[PDB]
Parts: C-alpha cells; sequence; structure tokens
C-alpha cells in the first residue's frame, strides 16, 4: 500500500544530510506515525513555510497541527481507526518536556546547567505519574489496581497523543544520553518502558531516523 520515495496522499518531509533517506523532523515523524497508523495507501517523499507538508488532490496544507486535525477527520469509521484519544489528560502529560529539554540542552550558562536540567527531569517525572497511573477502563475491570498496566499514553494503542510526543521524547533521550551522559533516569520505570514498547511498534519503529540523523542536529 504505502509508498515511500526519494531521488493520492503525499507527504513532503525531510531527507538525510546524505540524501539517502528519513531526515531528523519530529513533526515530519509524528505525521508519517498518523499515515501508518490510518493503514491508507499514501506516498512518501524526502526533500534536500516548513515542513512537514500534506498534498490532498492538488490541494495543500503547511502546518502540522492543521495537517493531523485534517487526517483525523477525513479518514474515519468505518473505512479508518479513529486515532483521538480517549481521555483529557493524554492531551497532555508531557506537554512541557520538549521545551524543557530544549532550553537544558541549548543552555550556555554553566551556572544553571544543573537547575534546568531539574527542571527537564521534574516534567520527565510528571510524565512518568500519568503512565504508571490505571486510567478509566484499566479500573472498570480491576478495582483494586495500583499500577497502570497500559503500554502507551491512553490505552495498548498508539494514538495522535504518542504520535506528536514519542519523536520527541526520542530524542531527548539520543541526545541528551549522547551528549550529556544522561539517559532518562532509570527511576522512571513508565517512561522507560514507554520507550522500550513503541520501538517494538512497527509504525514508530520504521518512522524513526537514523541516530547519526539525530545526534548531527545537535553538532
Amino acid at each position: 500500500h504505502h509508498h515511500h520515495h526519494h531521488s493520492k496522499l503525499q507527504l513532503f518531509v525531510k531527507a538525510s544530510e546524505d540524501g539517502e533517506s528519513v531526515g531528523h523532523c519530529p513533526s515530519c515523524q509524528r505525521l508519517f506515525m498518523v499515515l501508518l497508523l490510518k493503514g491508507v495507501p499514501f506516498t512518501l517523499t524526502t526533500v534536500d513555510s516548513q515542513l512537514p507538508i500534506l498534498l490532498y488532490d492538488s490541494d495543500a496544507k503547511t502546518d502540522t497541527l492543521q495537517i493531523e486535525d485534517f487526517l483525523e477527520e477525513t479518514l474515519g469509521p468505518p473505512d479508518f481507526p479513529s486515532l483521538a484519544p480517549r481521555y483529557r489528560e493524554s492531551n497532555t502529560a508531557g506537554n512541557d518536556v520538549f521545551h524543557k529539554f530544549s532550553a537544558f540542552i541549548k543552555n550556555p550558562v554553566p551556572a544553571q546547567d544543573e537547575a534546568l536540567y531539574q527542571q527537564l527531569l521534574r516534567a520527565l517525572a510528571r510524565l512518568d505519574s500519568y503512565l504508571r497511573a490505571p486510567l478509566e477502563h484499566e479500573l472498570a475491570g480491576e478495582p483494586q489496581l495500583r499500577e497502570s498496566r497500559r503500554r502507551f499514553l491512553d490505552g495498548d494503542r498508539l494514538t495522535l497523543a504518542d504520535c506528536s510526543l514519542l519523536p520527541k521524547l526520542h530524542i531527548v533521550d539520543t541526545v541528551c544520553a549522547h551528549f550529556r551522559q544522561a539517559p532518562i533516569p532509570a527511576e522512571l520505570r513508565g517512561v522507560r518502558r514507554y520507550l522500550d514498547s513503541a520501538m517494538q511498534e512497527k509504525e514508530f519503529k520504521y518512522t524513526c531516523p537514523h541516530s547519526a540523523e539525530i545526534l548531527a542536529a545537535y553538532r
């Protein structure tokens, strides 16, 4: 079904430095994921306003959030699965991780280093607590459940929320690990399980750019 192409729905995304494959771009990956999860035929095209961009008919859409809402609305039951999360909080948890990572990783002030890192950790901590908290349907079946059993944000299936966050969270882990020897702390069991579960899902695994690409983006 799905058609990738370098050198009808069509997604234009960034190519890698050498042009050989998919480039670093967490928004590009987000939409790549949405499209795969819809199970709709599509063409993805790498490129050497701003990407990602989507063509439907002759018509374009250039804004990540807009493209996403469109794909969620236009492609629905019974032809396509809806990917909206069920619970409000799936949409907000970890909403600040990426911003806090970016301020940490770009900081040139020695005396602010630990401080900004702590802010990063605290946000990762809150994401962790949500991932470990049993959701409604989990309790509906098991009334005394203490620790959530689920794989992802909203349950055991990838949703729009995961599509947005996983690409960002992958970068945080990749960059912090390699550059500052600061992998996601083992204490955050829910965050750790979440990244690992994601790597076992074809739609996340096969939309990841090579690690070298992410590393190069940060130098």
